């Protein structure tokens, strides 16, 4: 078959599309220029790195009042309430000014650790509970709230572009945005696509079929001194980045926005917690946990027939 690769910057990362050429498919140029585009309007929707996105502009919004957002940003919304809802408080997209106070966020920060009054004051100005939503807008009941869709934006980028190949007739192809990625159909070799998984580096490839796969954290961090756990992955609960033995959450879904949510929700949760969810709700998941004799590999029901 003819395997075509797209590739360009989005979202601080890059993307990588392949797909399978077929008579009477729209020509390669045509179909990246709408790629980004559509792209382009992703981060001027939800990007927090843009000082005029949609949601930078709700995040400097001060009034209680709805404020209008497109039908993407309030869909990504309405998707992050509902994974707060399922991971128990856990994914929890209230969490901005926590992320930027930690160093991982548009904020600059300086290396030097946040004073104990400083983390309080960033707490008390979270909370899933102060944001609202009716129609097609936002409402926040105190002014300092910051929302923070670096956690999801970047599957739903997936599941637009996905979407798009789709309606340009496109059944066979391989979505990535900065690790996320949302499979159709078959490769060059007329085989599923294939992806690896890395543990503590040692690879095994799977085939995910028509699914998407989110993944938090890698193998790396399995290597590092013990001692306070670096991480961009806020505990709603403490206000502090996780620091619980979690290695990794891969995640399949049949949307890359919901994928995205969840891994980075379970591995807040931890493996006790969060396998429970994955087994409550017919969740594909593998989780890497770090113990004193080496790693724990933890796979969902669902997630072992990939295996
Ligand atoms: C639209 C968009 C535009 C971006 N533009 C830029 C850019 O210009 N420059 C740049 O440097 N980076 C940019 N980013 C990246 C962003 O700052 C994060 O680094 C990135 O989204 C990391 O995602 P991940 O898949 O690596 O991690 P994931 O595990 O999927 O998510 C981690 C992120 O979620 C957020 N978060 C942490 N804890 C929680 C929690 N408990 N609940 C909810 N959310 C939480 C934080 O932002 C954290 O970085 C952009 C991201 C998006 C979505
Ligand atoms: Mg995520
Ligand atoms: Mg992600």
């Amino acid at each position: 078959a003819e395997q075509v690769h797209l590739s360009g910057p989005t979202m601080g990362t890059t993307y990588n599309i392949k797909y399978i050429q077929q008579p009477g498919i729209a020509d390669s140029k045509t179909l990246q220029t709408e790629i980004d585009r559509l792209l382009e309007e992703v981060n001027d929707q939800m990007s927090t790195y843009r000082k005029d996105s949609e949601l930078s502009r709700f995040n400097q919004h001060t009034s209680s009042e709805p404020f209008a957002v497109s039908t993407q940003t309030l869909t990504v919304v309405k998707e992050a309430i509902r994974l707060n809802g399922l991971t128990e408080g856990a994914l929890d997209v209230t969490v901005g000014p926590l992320v930027n106070l930690w160093g991982f966020g548009p904020e600059a920060r300086p290396d030097v650790v946040p004073t104990d009054e400083e983390l309080n004051a960033r707490r008390a100005i979270t909370g899933i509970e102060h944001l609202t939503i009716e129609g097609n807008t936002l409402s926040k009941d105190i002014p300092e709230l910051y929302v923070d869709l670096s956690t999801i934006a970047k599957g739903w980028g997936v599941d637009v572009v996905a979407d798009y190949l789709q309606s340009q007739g496109i059944e066979n192809y391989m979505v990535e945005i900065g690790g996320e990625i949302r499979l159709k159909g078959l490769n060059r070799d007329g085989v599923p696509w294939r992806i690896a998984i890395e543990k503590p580096s040692v690879q095994e490839i799977i085939e995910p079929g028509d699914y998407a796969i989110a993944t938090s954290g890698d193998y790396r961090n399995y290597f590092e001194q013990d001692g306070v756990r670096y991480s961009g992955i806020i505990d709603p609960t403490t206000g502090r980045p996780i620091n619980n033995r979690v290695v990794s959450v891969t995640v399949l879904d049949k949307s890359c926005m919901t994928a995205d949510g969840l891994a980075t929700g379970l591995m807040v949760m931890g493996e006790e917690r969060g396998m429970a969810v994955a087994e409550a709700n017919q969740i594909p998941v593998l989780m890497i946990v770090k113990t004193d004799d080496g790693f724990k590999e933890y796979a969902s029901s669902s997630f072992k027939p990939f295996l």
